[PDB]
């Protein structure tokens, strides 16, 4: 059996990281657009065989053929790509009764689902929070939320948190938005 | 040959005394070549023949599915009462039998904050109500929107996700059309869950 897996998001997205694309066997010939590559880095039972995809090929719907001597083949999600809008929403008063509260990220409105969130401040990571999947709206779009866990004083205190999320369909591919008290 | 999935009550049947909930035994993989399949139901280890088991029905595989399903008393099932299902077929001794109960572990009660929608959404025709539910402990809860008495539609309320302390977090997003929030309409996130008091409570929220 052979299976085929696409690049990570955030390679595809990051014009300083290298997607590529998984050929898993449990000898190659790599096909883009029909057209034969050769390229492809394969390691020494497991075999895999690895091709580094350019950014702008894979983000253009180009498809990547493995044939392993059966056929598989795989590109980028179809459909539309939708520009994500996120918000910052601060605690709600009634949490302030705790010593820790929470600072929520919402996402939505995007396509395809491949994205990345992640909290941060002072330009440093954020160490406790969590994201939902992101998941089917109404329209067809997906949204999302995540969610920071802060101790309260540094909340109350007018520390900035900041809500970072990459997708295909942002301009840049990257966003930023801040969170504080006002 | 075969294989046994039992599904347990859906939350809302359990947390509402109005409705029924009920443990579900689904067969799969059943060959028509071998014996009538049957179902032992037990509760806490005792045999029970109130179970509904309904007619084997052909698949598009060459195979049968076969479903009984158990009717269970809302105090049994929130008690931890064990539901076992045992399958087997008529005059062979083999069998398979799952169980299921009630997920175990300290209840923590959910904590409801209801969050506005972000100033920048305010430029949309419609904008986004928040509901967050933390802290809740097991991962079984319905959650709901309502307004003027009226149930709201509009909603979609993520799973359940573990965080990072072992309870239980999720987020209900109702959206409405900003008119309807910028007129003053009060709106309510409705939660039901075992460690709450009365298994309800509801958080409002509005513009001010
Ligand atoms: C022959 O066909 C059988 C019937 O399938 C139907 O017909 C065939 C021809 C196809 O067209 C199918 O697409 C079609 O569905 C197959 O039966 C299926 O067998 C598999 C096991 O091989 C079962 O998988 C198990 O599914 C569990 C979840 O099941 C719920 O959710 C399903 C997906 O959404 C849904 O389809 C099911 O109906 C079921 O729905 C729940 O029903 C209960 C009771 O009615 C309700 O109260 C719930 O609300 C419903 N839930 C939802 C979400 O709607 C999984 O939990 C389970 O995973 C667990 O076990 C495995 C180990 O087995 C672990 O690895 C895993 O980690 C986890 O612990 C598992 O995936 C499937 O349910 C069966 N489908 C039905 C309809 O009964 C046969 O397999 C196939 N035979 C062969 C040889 O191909």
């Amino acid at each position: 059996s052979v299976f085929l897996f696409p690049p990570k998001p955030k390679d595809t997205l990051m014009i300083s990281r290298t997607p590529e694309v998984t050929c898993v066997v449990v000898q190659f010939n790599w096909y883009v657009d029909g057209v034969e590559v050769h390229n492809a880095k394969t390691k020494p039972f497991r075999v895999v065989s690895v091709l580094t995809v350019l950014h702008q090929d894979w983000l253009n719907g180009k498809e990547y053929k493995c044939k392993v001597s059966i056929e598989k083949t795989i590109s980028k999600t179809k459909g539309q790509p939708r520009e994500p809008q996120v918000y910052t929403l601060p605690p709600s008063r009634e949490e302030m009764t705790k010593n820790q509260v929470s600072l929520t990220c919402l996402v939505k409105g995007f396509y395809p689902s491949d994205i990345a969130v992640e909290w941060e401040s002072n330009g440093q990571p954020e160490n406790n929070y969590k994201t939902t999947p992101p998941m089917l709206d109404s329209d067809g779009s997906f949204f999302l939320y995540s969610k920071l866990t802060v101790d309260k004083s540094r909340w109350q205190q007018g520390n900035v948190f900041s809500c970072s999320v990459m997708h295909e369909a942002l301009h840049n591919h990257y966003t930023q938005k801040s969170l504080s008290l006002s």
